[PDB]
């Protein structure tokens, strides 16, 4: 069973440990990666009810298993805070525009 479903993409716990793990440590670096230079901060417009603290921070996570490393960075996100806890996994599946929604 997958514990994230994002649409058609089912992710468990290990594929997230996994991309916030390479998420947080360019964060740390005070590097980015791709076009849109993730990770990034997430602003939080969707108003989600995470249990953590922000400022959140946003990264992909690929149905491929790889590491997000450049190109496209398709639909799924790891959401994770300063303190490297994880807020949530949103996806652009399922909602309108470039809005998200919880993968559930
Ligand atoms: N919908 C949404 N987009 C955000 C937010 N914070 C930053 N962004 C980025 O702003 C772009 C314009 O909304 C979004 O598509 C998203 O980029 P990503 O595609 O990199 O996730 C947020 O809280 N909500
Ligand atoms: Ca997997």
């Amino acid at each position: 069973a997958c514990d994230y479903t994002c649409g058609s993409n089912c992710y468990s716990s290990s594929d997230v440990s996994t991309a916030q793990a390479a998420g947080y440590k360019l964060h740390e670096d005070g590097e980015t990666v791709g076009s849109n230079s993730y990770p990034h901060k997430y602003n939080n417009y969707e108003g989600f009810d995470f249990s953590v603290s922000s400022p959140y921070y946003e990264w992909p996570i690929l149905s491929s298993g790889d590491v997000y490393s450049g190109g496209s960075p398709g639909a799924d996100r790891v959401v994770f805070n300063e303190n490297n806890q994880l807020a949530g996994v949103i996806t652009h599946t399922g909602a309108s525009g470039n809005n998200f929604v919880e993968c559930t």
